[PDB]
């Protein structure tokens, strides 16, 4: 048959799906999922580094007056300042007294840890979502992948399946994301062309390579004391060399639901974020007629001891009497108990042990074992430790739960009025009727 | 697993305790005490003879 299933995306809880195939032995299918990737669709929009300030000699013009050049330099600064005197080690460098000049100049480029030291800002729109499932089929671990939008068959031992597309879209990245050596942070980065003098984004170009590059760095030359040669500028304090330091806290720590990132490429890993639809089919060569399958009689249950834990707190065991040697199937009808084993060995007229968790306190339960239920009634008690270092897998328990004395209690506290008032009633009644034939 | 019990001071009778632990077979532990000593602390005053 199709058997179409949704298992909730959460990593380290293998989940047992029961496929009901009319005229055939059940069969259990127990699959757990190894890892979920989110990978976004990455769009390159630049990329930052640490700029040089190229500064080169000023040029001094003796005895006469300098002239400003345009270039189309970016942040192209240059400054003649008039009156200066330099002193070089013996005297001055210049023969005329006052009508000197200095021409300060300066430009501003990449520098060369660009190519290595590098921060990226990407725009992130779209994820594509592919799973690693190990599946216990016929008593193996079969280990697939794919990826779970719902459009990629796979077939593996004649079991063709497809995954997802997942329930909820949420995704970690926003559309604007920063990528750094191992790091990722959402950040709204200035657009490219736009930057603010100190702060992230102060030097952009395209790509590692490209020889154009966008600087606004507030480079604004002052005036050079008297007598001394030397090229006086105010800083640029470049906003990536102290990004580093006000980063705050990366999306690997940040993101909720325990979502994992990683690098080369970026992704998303183990989000635990709603469930997934997984259909497997898979003809009758897996499936055993009824016929062929052992039956089974005079079940019994017994709960010799029970804790409601995270880990198989609860043990049954189930005497029993069958008719042939065989593999039997066991599956629970009721969502709030789950067994650890999905298929026995069952021979003829012995005893069955099996480990189940539960989270409820009582547990009526019945147990389809060689297509056949067995009611099974125990009493589970709370566990000593307090904080376990793996998550819980019985978790399916809401506020219609059936537990010990309890719902005998609130039977007796419910002794009701409706008698007392019945008897009120009676008496209204043959008041009433006294001279009430009418209306 | 701390199982806190109250046993009469006297030597030489042998006491049962049921350590019950939900999940595991009861277990039951014989006790018996052997001496009893009372050290008071002592301060000389002074000796006589
Ligand atoms: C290492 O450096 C090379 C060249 O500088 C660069 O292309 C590459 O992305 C870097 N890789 C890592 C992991 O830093
Ligand atoms: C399959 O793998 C799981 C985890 O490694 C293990 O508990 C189980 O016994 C394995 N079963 C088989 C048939 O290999």
């Amino acid at each position: 048959y199709e058997h179409v299933t949704v298992i909730p995306n959460t990593v380290g809880v293998p989940y047992k799906t029961l496929v009901n195939r009319p005229g055939y032995s059940p069969m259990v299918l127990e699959m757990e999922l190894q890892s979920v990737t989110l990978e976004p669709t990455l769009s390159l929009d630049y990329i930052t580094c640490e700029y040089k300030t190229v500064i080169p000699s000023p040029y001094v013009k003796c005895c006469g007056t300098a002239e400003c050049k345009d270039k189309s330099l970016p942040d192209y600064s240059c400054k003649v300042f008039t009156g200066v005197y330099p002193f070089m080690w013996g005297g001055a460098y210049c023969f005329c007294d006052a009508e000197n000049t200095q021409l300060s100049e300066a430009h501003v480029e990449k520098s060369e840890s660009c190519k290595t030291e590098f921060a990226s800002a990407y725009r992130a729109h779209t994820a594509s979502a592919s799973a690693k499932l190990r599946v216990l089929y016929q008593g193996n671990n079969i280990t697939v992948a794919a990826y779970a939008n719902g459009d990629h068959a796979v077939t593996v031992k004649d079991a063709k399946f497809v995954v997802g597309p997942m329930s909820s879209a949420w995704t970690p990245f926003d559309n604007k994301i920063v990528v750094y050596k191992g790091d990722v942070y959402n950040m709204d980065y200035p657009p490219f062309g736009a930057g603010r003098p100190g702060q992230f984004g102060d030097i952009q170009s395209r790509t590692p390579e490209s020889k154009d590059v966008y600087a606004n760095t507030q480079l604004v030359l002052q005036r050079p004391a008297a007598g001394t040669v030397h090229v006086p500028y105010s800083q640029a304090p470049s906003g990536f060399k102290y990004w580093l330091k006000e980063r705050g806290a990366s999306l690997q720590h940040t993101a909720p639901f325990g979502c994992q990132i990683a690098t080369n490429p970026v992704r998303a890993v183990n989000c635990a974020v709603g469930n997934i639809p997984i259909s497997i089919d898979i003809p009758d060569a897996a499936f055993t007629r009824v016929v062929d399958a052992p039956s089974v009689t005079d079940m019994s249950c017994e709960v010799p001891a029970c804790t409601h834990s995270s880990d198989f707190g609860g043990v049954a065991i189930i005497k029993y009497t069958a008719s042939k040697k065989g593999k039997c199937a066991v599956h629970s009808m009721t969502n709030a108990v789950t067994i650890r084993e999905a298929d026995v060995e069952v021979e003829g007229n012995s005893q069955l042990q099996i480990s189940f968790s539960t989270a409820l306190a009582s547990a009526e339960f019945r147990v389809q074992v060689c297509s056949t239920q067995v009611h099974c009634a125990a009493a589970c008690h709370p566990p000593k430790d307090h904080i376990v270092n793996y998550p819980a897998s019985h978790t399916t328990l809401g506020v219609q739960d059936i537990s010990t004395t309890a719902m005998s209690w609130v039977q007796k506290i419910t002794g009701g009025v409706g008698l007392i008032v019945a008897v009120a009633a009676l008496i209204l009644i043959v008041v009433l009727c006294v001279s009430f034939s009418r209306h």
